[PDB]
């Protein structure tokens, strides 16, 4: 329901092997998803501090759009990775990074590979999942809402359980309910 122009320019795609996600591009920091540095075997049981340390900054390939951003530092806080890049964007709106709980709406831009696809309103469940194909295959889109002029980042979706629902963080990297990206 919110609009999406604010977000949308920050929207970029992050590509780290073979897995290729969304993330989000703010000041000089790209956040995604921390499961991107993670193959298909990888998934099972993932050191996620050895994965850190064999990947180098070349590894990470980031495109908004046309414009490729050179990744200079990549540190992980909690299950979002936080990739330091060469530019600050130009298009950063006013933000901060808020908790919610469910029950609660917020507006989700649904993105493939960093293109925006969509945006709806959802709220999570008291499980703290969220029902919807609008989000399938749309692994580092995030959830918002619009403050008068500022932009509370508040969800980044990480996996698609089983059962169809989904599962995130917030933007510091701590799940929502007590799920684990393995």
């Amino acid at each position: 329901a919110f609009p999406s122009g604010k977000v949308e320019g920050c929207m970029v795609q992050v590509t780290c092997g073979t897995t290729t996600l969304n993330g989000l591009w703010l000041d000089d920091v790209v956040y995604c998803p921390r499961h991107v540095i993670c193959t298909s075997e990888d998934m099972l049981n993932p050191n996620y501090e050895d994965l850190l340390i064999r990947k180098s900054n070349h590894n990470f390939l980031v495109q908004a759009g046309n414009v490729q951003l050179r990744v200079i530092g990549h540190s992980m806080q909690n299950c979002v990775l936080k990739l330091k890049v060469d530019t600050a964007n130009p298009k950063t709106p006013k933000y901060k990074f808020v908790r919610i709980q469910p029950g609660q709406t917020f507006s989700v831009l649904a993105c493939y590979n960093g293109s925006p696809s969509g945006v709806y309103q959802c709220a999570m469940r008291p499980n703290f999942t969220i029902k919807g194909s609008f989000l399938n295959g749309s692994c580092g889109s995030v959830g918002f809402n619009i403050d008068y002029d500022c932009v509370s980042f508040c969800y980044m979706h990480h996996m698609e359980l089983p059962t169809g629902v989904h599962a995130g963080t917030d933007l510091e990297g701590n799940f929502y309910g007590p799920f684990v990206d393995r």
